[PDB]
């Protein structure tokens, strides 16, 4: 179990899993706004979504925590 954090600062676009959802490594957990870019943010591992940490359309800033896992 560990947590998933933002890579740079942006605005949450879409969340693409669900709480319960498996998920599997490099698998796109949400799309952050920046660098002018779509960033599809990956899940470091195989694993279970326990919680989602942001919503859709916030502001988010480096190293916040977005998605934890079970």
């Amino acid at each position: 179990e560990n947590v998933v954090s933002a890579p740079m600062p942006g605005k949450v676009l879409r969340v693409l899993v669900r709480v319960g959802d498996r998920v599997r490594v490099g698998q796109g957990l949400l799309v952050l706004e920046a660098m002018k870019m779509e960033n599809e943010i990956p899940s470091p591992r195989d694993g279970v979504v326990k919680r989602i940490l942001v919503k859709e359309g916030e502001a988010v800033d480096t190293g916040q925590p977005l998605i934890e896992l079970g």
